[PDB]
């Protein structure tokens, strides 16, 4: 069903020109913010041209599909509704803040560890769910595909890939999802991509499979459960690499899973910072 949204449980009739276009969010795909006249509720909106590419449409359907379908998912970014017109496909999202990757550009720095815990708790149970319920495998985690909000939400997005967060068995031939935290984990933590000084995408490649793990630093103030979280995510050879059953046993995720950490605040104060 289409020419619904639903926010919050309410179910509201709606057009396409219900919608005012406050401008597109960011560049390079065209996600739009779009305010519901009716309500006053902002939302991202993914606009899919009829005459678009033939190739990047049959992805855009797909990866909506697996949207639809993770409905129960808290920690994937949900879709309100879509708008079929003659021409288009606009896809409603719920509006979150930013990425991880931004909000490291912003930090200009080490992103503290206890924020990393409840973004390591909510992607992993959102890879997990795609993997048991659905039968879908990720292939492309890494900071630009991790969303926050004002609200302290976490939530995954953008999935259906970039060889910087490949896996040493997707460079040279199911858990290939666990090495891209991992070295996503170590960018965020450290505030420095791993493979520093890579011009090419094959020199990144050259020295996953040639250089060591890379694994946290010792002199970071780290704690024990985090470093063992990213050595065991950063394990070269896949088949000693842990399951989603395993990592959702870790004392790591454990800690995190009932510990209070007040993101909400700690995103706000970032967003207050200032780069231009
Ligand atoms: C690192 C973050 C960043 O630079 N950007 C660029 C501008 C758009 C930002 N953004 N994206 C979403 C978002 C994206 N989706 C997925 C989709 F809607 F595009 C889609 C759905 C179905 C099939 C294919 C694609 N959902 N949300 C953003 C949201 N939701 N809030 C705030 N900013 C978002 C990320």
């Amino acid at each position: 069903q289409t020419g619904y949204l639903t926010i919050g449980g309410q179910r509201y009739q709606a057009e396409i020109n219900d919608l005012e276009n406050l401008g597109e969010m960011g560049s390079g795909g065209q996600v739009w913010k779009m305010r519901f006249r009716k309500t006053g509720h902002v939302i991202a909106v993914k606009q899919m041209r009829r005459s678009g590419n033939k190739e990047e449409n049959k992805r855009i359907l797909m990866d909506l599909d697996v949207v639809l379908k993770s409905h129960d998912c808290p920690y994937i970014v949900q879709c309100f509704g879509t708008f079929i017109t003659n021409t288009d496909v606009f896809i409603a999202m719920e509006l979150m803040g930013t990425c991880a990757e931004k909000l490291k550009k912003r930090m200009q720095g080490p992103i503290p560890e206890r924020i990393l815990g409840k973004m390591t708790v909510a992607i992993v149970k959102a890879l997990y769910y795609l993997k048991e319920k659905h039968g879908v495998i990720h292939r492309d985690v890494k900071p630009s595909n991790i969303l926050l909000d004002e609200r302290g939400q976490i939530k995954l997005c953008d999935f259906g890939g970039c060889a910087a967060y490949m896996a040493p068995e997707r460079i040279d031939p199911i858990r290939a999802d666990v090495w891209s935290l991992g070295i996503s984990l170590v960018e965020l933590a450290t505030g420095q991509f791993p493979y520093k000084n890579c011009k090419t995408d094959f020199e990144v490649l050259t020295k996953v499979l040639q250089e060591e793990p890379p694994l946290l630093p010792g002199h970071m103030g780290f704690s024990g459960d985090f470093q063992s979280f990213v050595k065991d995510c950063l394990t070269k050879d896949h088949r000693k690499r842990p399951k989603y059953n395993k990592l959702l046993e870790h004392s790591f995720i454990k800690r995190y899973e009932t510990l209070e950490v007040d993101v909400a605040s700690w995103f706000k104060d970032v967003m207050a910072k200032t780069r231009s």
